[PDB]
């Protein structure tokens, strides 16, 4: 399928215990993919002090469209030192790895893969 429905895991930016997905563009984007895939990765909502928090390259998921039974079409972004890879709408938020975090709410997504 070009299009997947997941639930994402929402987490608090400070119960985050790794806060990215690797060291290059190519490789967050390919982690952030492999674990959207295997249901280990999570969502944290992009608020005013959250981004230095966390580990650059960051990884976006962006509106793709304006929501199929309820799931938000989204694809994902990169971004390392303010150079964007990619183009898509409003950011939903940051993608990290989960590992147990207990979630505060799960996002509704349609993942172009």
């Amino acid at each position: 399928k070009t299009h997947v429905q997941l639930s994402l895991p929402v987490l608090q930016v400070r119960d985050v215990l790794v806060r990215g997905f690797g060291d290059s563009v190519e490789e967050v984007l390919s982690e952030a993919r492999q674990h959207l895939k295997d249901g280990t990765c999570g969502l944290v909502e992009v608020e005013k002090g959250v981004l230095p928090q966390l580990e650059q390259p960051y990884v976006f998921i962006k509106r793709s469209d304006a929501a199929p039974h309820g799931h938000v079409m989204v694809e994902l972004v990169a971004e390392l030192e303010g150079i964007q890879y990619g183009r898509s709408g409003e950011t939903l938020g940051v993608l990290v790895p989960h590992v147990g975090e207990i979630p505060v709410a799960y996002r509704k997504v349609l993942l172009r893969k």
